[PDB]
């Protein structure tokens, strides 16, 4: 029931730019890809433009585009993310790594021309030099998670909560608690949803012809009502 639904009927080019500071280690990541919300499909490649990434790539996956979720027709009235477009929304997160530090992210997600842009500032603090994050003990993979969206009618936005389980290379799990807030950038109306969730599956790979520190990401995202 929004104008934003119509900007995503096709393949949309995607740009991501991130400035990061984790425990004084500063770093930048650029990403390009393609989005096809008809099939909740994202294809992305990310490159650390400042050298080697001081954290594990799986820890950045959630930070690096839920407006490409596929909402089923009987649920399109609950798609906040597209309803904010093209002016966009601000996405903020606190990500609490269990027994370790935490990321704090602020992201502006909007269209620039025909290109969907994710611009992200990230600051991580209180990480243990030899935890699973700074000591790079996380496996290069990703499990499937459900994200629970809730309307936040007082801020004209949504609240989302979920837990990621990073596999550690000894077989254990490193827990990342995500606390997320989205807010429209514009004045216009947005779709405030009933409670629902996004089902996400991600696949991480390498580009065989790339020598810079990088991550290829494939992600499918479908909404699911209750
Ligand atoms: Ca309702």
């Amino acid at each position: 029931m929004s104008k934003g639904e119509e900007l995503f009927t096709g393949v949309v080019p995607i740009l991501v730019e991130l400035d990061g500071d984790v425990n004084g280690h500063k770093f930048s990541v650029s990403g390009e890809g393609e989005g096809d919300a008809t099939y909740g499909k994202l294809t992305l490649k990310f490159i650390c433009t400042t050298g080697k990434l001081p954290v594990p790539w799986p820890t950045l996956v959630t930070t690096f585009l839920q407006c490409f979720a596929r909402y089923p027709d009987h649920m399109k009235q609950h798609d906040f993310f597209k309803s904010a477009m093209p002016e966009g929304y601000v996405q903020e997160r606190t990500i609490f790594f269990k027994d370790d530090g935490n990321y704090k992210t602020r992201a502006e997600v909007k269209f620039e021309g025909d290109t969907l842009v994710n611009r992200i500032e990230l600051k991580g603090i209180d990480f243990k030099e030899d935890g699973n994050i700074l000591g790079h003990k996380l496996e290069y993979n990703y499990n499937s998670h459900n994200v629970y969206i809730m309307a936040d009618k007082q801020k004209n936005g949504i609240k989302v909560n979920f837990k990621i389980r990073h596999n550690i290379e000894d077989g254990s799990v490193q827990l990342a608690d995500h606390y997320q807030q989205n807010t429209p950038i514009g004045d216009g109306p947005v779709l405030l949803p009933d409670n629902h969730y996004l089902s996400t599956q991600s696949a991480l790979s390498k580009d065989p012809n790339e020598k810079r520190d990088h991550m290829v990401l494939l992600e499918f995202v479908t909404a699911a009502g209750i």
